[PDB]
């Protein structure tokens, strides 16, 4: 569930290309709910309405998926090739990456075992949010009290895994927020107990991470965009 800022991003009438999907990398990990319905929605149609979202890679002959990693990874299982494309000036000024802050109304306690099991430590800390947006831990645990989880990318995955584990189990709501202060404005409302932050990537992690062939988690990047491109008048079938 996410709850964002109600953004005015206008629609602009952009052109699309057929780019082929095995030239098109992931920045973050797929989320299989996602992915399906994706497959049930274009199957159903037969349709392919909105494009992906590219960003040519320096040095390489790839694309940067920006914005549809379940429909890149959803056509590519049912044997497709290629993807109506836009492709954008990602340095541009005029986009910005921005990130997700998970927040939980939930208990505390199993949340920090479980984080413990898959060998996180959580450690209270009154800077732990000023250590995180520097980037010096991997996540500030916000609430009633404050923690610190150390680490970087890798603790970042075991705590995402985590949070979707124990969605996935039962014990807790999770709603990924735009922003972390309409978190902290809920938090106080009663509806949510604890937010977890990060820093967000820069444009140049991200390439960086794509070059090195690695992902984030879900839920890390929030590109906040020019336009949203006008939607478009594909056949399914036109991408085999
Ligand atoms: N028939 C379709 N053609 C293109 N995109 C679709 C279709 N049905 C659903 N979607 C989009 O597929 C996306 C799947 O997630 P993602 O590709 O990660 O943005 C969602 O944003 C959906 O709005």
């Amino acid at each position: 569930v996410e709850k964002v800022p109600k953004y005015d991003i206008p629609t602009k009438k952009v052109d699309y290309v057929f780019i082929e999907l095995d030239k098109m990398k992931p920045h973050q990990q797929l989320v299989q709910k996602e992915l399906e319905a994706f497959i049930e929605s274009v199957t159903g149609s037969g349709i392919f309405w909105k494009p992906m979202l590219l960003a040519k890679v320096p040095g390489e002959d790839m694309y940067l998926i920006v914005d549809g990693h379940h429909r890149w990874a959803g056509l590519q299982k049912l044997g497709a090739k290629r993807a109506p494309s836009v492709i954008l000036d990602y340095f541009s000024d005029d986009v910005k990456v921005y990130t997700w802050y998970p927040a939980f109304k939930g208990d505390l306690n199993e949340v920090v075992e479980r984080l413990k099991k898959e060998g996180l430590e959580v450690i209270e800390d009154p800077e732990a949010e000023e250590k995180a947006e520097r980037g010096e831990i991997a996540f500030a645990l916000v609430g009633e009290k404050s923690f610190a989880i150390p680490g970087g990318l890798e603790e970042q995955k075991k705590v995402s895994k985590v949070l979707d584990e124990m969605s996935v189990e039962g014990k807790i709501e999770l709603i990924y927020y735009g922003l972390k202060e309409d978190a902290r404005e809920d938090m106080a409302k009663g509806e949510i107990d604890y937010v977890f932050i990060r820093k967000a990537p820069t444009k140049e992690e991200v390439m960086e991470l794509v070059k090195r062939g690695e992902v984030y988690s879900p839920k890390t990047t929030r590109h906040v965009l020019p336009f949203n491109p006008d939607k478009i008048d594909v056949k399914l079938e036109e991408l085999f």
